[PDB]
């Protein structure tokens, strides 16, 4: 009569935010999910994460930011240089590769290097951004992924005010159609969606800049793309938005 | 009088394929490279690798292929399951992470999983592709990167003939404007540009398919994006096309 917890878990996997006797309930949902995949295959054919990356890219390129693609595999030394010592949480979340490298847990190091180098060639202000995979060992699984995708944009030189930063964040999220609230937490702000952190943003300069050969004011923010998708598509578990073999655009592939 | 080898190396770093007393030669090139970066920043602002990924995506999506984004960090078991044992070269090129995972050295495993799962929902033929980072420990540095980007497209079911495969390869490369030759090497072909391998392609089925729960004919090919850029932009060293902090769209960032 009553559905078991395992059966309910199975049906929830097949349930989409849009949906309103077990084997019958499962057959119904399976039919609907196959139809959803068939529609995607027939029309759009674009992956949610890939498409969001392209939409975000266009937004920043159009607003004067240079598109950067830097290494995902980085020197372990960069982590130390970011002020991440055995005293912070991140120190234990690092995925090491070999004895001198790791999977980047963030985009800041490579972007610091580009701000420094580009300042020798480009007119002020320097505006750049990168979107790409970042990695962190995590205990949570409902809001955190060990493999995720970050957008980090930044500007250095003129116009690096909290007002400008909040303005870009606002136009960005209103563009994507994602509700948010900017709250305080160098000047550090968090862009929240309810109790979910969409982004951490900062108004420099900060002491850390010296280690990277940076001596100008700057502003920047990092957003997790899977969290943006999660909110936008009303996914309950972030795994539905992740690179995966288990979901395609939020639809279960175990049909 | 004569330039030293080190000085020549420095000037070559600043030299672009388009270019026709050391400190003077360097000053000239530095000025030109800054101008090139300034033009990029003022107009396009798109990264070569990111843009190529977007162009390739559009090409396949438009031709009926579903865009896939799968994990870069994969189970070590996938490597074994691909028939990569301590008897092949690849076995020693794997970047291991923790005790059970690794950085994907190719896209095939995740795509095999998608072909199997999607066959339960999509009409025949199943057409999919993925573009993303792949990793291999390499000794070469002029044609090989340890961190590179692969495009792997494939079709399973109807129309999986060598003729169809060669046709897609041909339209694809003629679309990008890259000269090539298809040569023999299940049926295995190599798409060459002079002595450089652009792609390895295969007409299935093959014995390996059984391990992945695949029992239909298929065709597929894997292309390295940095090699395509290298050829298209006439870069002598592939590092000019790689994710990097040292070059931006082929222009040195050490100015
Ligand atoms: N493990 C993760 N999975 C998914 N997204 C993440 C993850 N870690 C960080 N992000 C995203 O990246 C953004 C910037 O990174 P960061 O500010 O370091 O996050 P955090 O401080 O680790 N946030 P949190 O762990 O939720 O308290 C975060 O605001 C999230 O949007
Ligand atoms: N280390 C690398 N750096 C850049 N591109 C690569 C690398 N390895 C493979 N590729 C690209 O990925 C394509 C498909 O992978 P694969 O057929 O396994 O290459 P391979 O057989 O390793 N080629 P090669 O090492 O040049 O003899 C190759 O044809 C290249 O275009
Ligand atoms: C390259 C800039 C300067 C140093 N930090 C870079 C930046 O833009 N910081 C703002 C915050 C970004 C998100 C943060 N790095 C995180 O991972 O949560
Ligand atoms: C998912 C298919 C079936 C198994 N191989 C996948 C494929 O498309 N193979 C063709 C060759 C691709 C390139 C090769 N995997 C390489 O890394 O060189
Ligand atoms: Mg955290
Ligand atoms: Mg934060
Ligand atoms: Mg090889
Ligand atoms: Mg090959």
């Amino acid at each position: 009569p009553a559905l078991t917890k395992s059966q309910t878990d199975r049906l929830e996997v097949l349930l989409n935010p849009k949906d309103e006797p077990f084997r019958e309930l499962e057959s119904e949902l399976l039919s609907r999910r196959k139809k959803d995949l068939q529609q995607i295959y027939a029309e759009e054919r674009e992956n949610y994460l890939g498409k969001l990356e392209r939409e975000i890219t266009r937004f920043f390129v159009d607003r004067g930011f240079l598109e950067i693609k830097s290494p995902i595999l980085i020197p372990l030394e960069y982590i130390e240089r970011m002020g991440i010592d055995n005293d912070t949480e991140l120190s234990k979340q690092i995925f090491r590769v070999d004895k001198n490298f790791c999977l980047r847990p963030m985009l800041a190091p490579n972007l610091y290097n580009y701000l420094r180098k580009l300042d020798r060639a480009l007119p002020d202000p320097i505006k750049i951004f990168e979107i790409g995979p970042c990695y962190r060992k995590e205990s949570d699984g409902k809001e955190h992924l060990e493999e995720f995708t970050m957008l980090n944009f930044c500007q250095m030189g003129s116009g690096c005010t909290r007002e400008n930063l909040e303005s870009i964040i606002t136009d960005f999220l209103n563009h994507l159609g994602i509700d948010f609230k900017i709250v305080g937490d160098g000047d550090t702000l968090d862009v929240m969606h309810g109790d979910l952190e969409l982004s951490s943003a900062v108004v420099g300069p900060i002491p850390l800049d010296r280690e990277w050969g940076i001596d100008k004011p700057w502003i920047g923010a990092g957003f997790g793309l899977e969290r943006l998708l999660k909110v936008k598509h009303d996914f309950k578990n972030i795994k539905r938005a992740a690179r995966s073999g288990s979901y395609y655009n939020g639809i279960s592939t175990n049909l």
